[PDB]
């Protein structure tokens, strides 16, 4: 038993993190076979901060002008490319800790495993979740770009986050592993605000799915209700629809904890129209929404990798 | 910025979780050089639940009987010994992935990482807290016994915690690495007190000045107090008295913001006796206190390992 915000175990994205120096910037990078993927802002200078000519920097610069560095092993540059907003430079030698890999986009409301991490070398794993407005709450200080994030599925990592930005709302914006942003964001220092984030509902029905499991039962009521007459509540509460799509998505805890979804939609009516009259929900006093309905049963079925 | 339950990046003791068999029942070992540590009630079976006598259980059991695992890879089990409330199975091999590492007996109050395991391989990495009361409440199903907690210092594992069992109560209870229990538990099927717990003020404090430090100051008093004073209050509200000790390790974070302990401590008390009005405290609407003072520090300084 037991609930907890979970990151998937980081050894196989660890040995697969280095650093990139590029004249006066050094930020982390990931060395995937004989590929090193980063930020291309780290070919930035002070001065280009605010609008920069990013063709034009990278055209100039040449193999040698990027360090590389696996540790305290030298990766020697063979060949560099941007890709939207990454930059990807070849080394002469394949990363033999290479895991078996993809790239996915993921789509708002997923969560994943960010690897924190600063001058090539981890600091911390912790669960985030992509918010509706494209942002991510996490924790990244200055130097933590390039810094990616990652699901398991047994032993294949599925890169989907690469780490670029703070917003000025302390939020953290970022690419897929092809460079294009999530959301409207652009790598530079300019005005970008993400936009009214709102909560993701499936996941609130799944987390309120493994309360039950956990013998937290209080919240749920002799009421049912409708998919429009709860979607009527989740907009006026700044909650993400609910569609069929996520309520057959739901099946498997419904199954599990016999109780339809629909009858936990009426539920979480009365929890966003009443409060939680202070009251704590596995352990928590507010409606959290970055569990995925994957990731509960994940944690309350033991599946590893 | 941003400030997350932040877990140790968990490669080190991966290479190290192995797969433990004696005769029915399986759990998790921990490989370091030429020993596979795991709980000895690996040797129970159905029957010998509810007051296994070890010493005899032991007894009836030799080497072979012992099937380690590391990955699809056999270890040869060449000796086995209890000490306390753990197996020692000295096997063929030397890990050779085995990090640097210490085994440490924490005090209540501190943080570990766990690495959630099954079948000697892991799932998942979480952040926690050794209460007051010596449980801990963590995220453990059938099989997860054997998994471990740790913290890492640079290149040093110190290993702090193996998991043993589920109190009725749904907390957690286990052991130091070797094999003493931490609380008054036993590795016994039988029904078990774990006594009242306590809120860890210092970290709670400290968990308000990473608050501060990310931007949420709304907390903040034209009000002190005194240590007598706020510790009147702490006694009500079930929080553990704070001591010059506590004060003293806060000072690092005390110095960084500008924010007298005593002031800070003010802030707390009026939190206790008003609550937090609908407001939230780094997205929480619960006083957190499973972050140490040096977990804040390490966490807004970017420590690496
Ligand atoms: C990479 C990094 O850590 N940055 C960062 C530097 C430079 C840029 C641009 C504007 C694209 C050149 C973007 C990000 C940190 C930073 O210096 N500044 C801001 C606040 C993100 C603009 C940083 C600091 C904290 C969290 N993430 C990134
Ligand atoms: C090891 C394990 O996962 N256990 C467990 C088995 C056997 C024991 C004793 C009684 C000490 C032989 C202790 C723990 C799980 C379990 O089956 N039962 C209880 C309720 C914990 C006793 C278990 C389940 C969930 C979390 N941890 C452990």
């Amino acid at each position: 038993s037991g609930f907890r915000k979970m990151a998937f175990p980081s050894g196989k994205v660890e040995g697969c993190m280095v650093q990139v120096t590029c004249g006066t910037t050094t930020l982390n990078g990931l060395w995937l076979d004989d590929v090193v993927y980063c930020p291309r802002h780290v070919i930035c200078t002070s001065e280009d901060m605010l609008n920069p000519n990013y063709e034009d920097l990278l055209i100039r610069k040449s193999n040698h002008n990027f360090l590389v560095q696996a540790g305290n092993v030298q990766l020697r540059v063979i060949g560099h490319s941007m890709q939207n907003c990454v930059l990807k430079l070849k080394v002469d030698t394949a990363n033999p800790k290479t895991p078996k890999y993809k790239f996915v986009r993921i789509q708002p409301g997923q969560t994943f495993s960010v690897l924190a991490c600063y001058n090539g070398s981890p600091s911390g794993v912790y669960q985030c979740a992509m918010r509706p407005n494209f942002t991510i709450k996490g924790s990244f200080l200055n130097g933590s770009c390039g810094s990616v994030g990652f699901n398991i599925d047994y032993d294949c990592v599925s890169f989907c986050y690469m780490h670029h930005m703070e917003l000025p709302t302390g939020v953290h914006a970022g690419t897929d592993l092809e460079g294009n942003f999530y959301g409207p964001f652009v790598d530079r220092q300019t005005a970008q605000a993400a936009g009214t984030d709102t909560t993701i509902t499936v996941n609130v029905l799944a987390w309120l799915y493994a309360a039950v499991i956990n013998g937290d039962r209080w919240f749920l009521n002799r009421f049912t209700t409708t998919l429009n007459d709860f979607n009527l509540v989740a907009m006026k509460y700044n909650y993400e629809p609910l569609t069929q799509d996520h309520v057959d998505i739901l099946g498997p805890l419904s199954a599990q904890t016999g109780i339809a979804v629909l009858d936990m939609c009426a539920s979480l009516k009365e929890l966003l129209q009443n409060g939680m009259n202070g009251r704590t929900i596995l352990g928590s006093a507010l409606l959290e929404d970055e569990f995925t309905p994957f990731d509960v049963v994940r944690q309350c079925s033991g599946v590893t990798f």
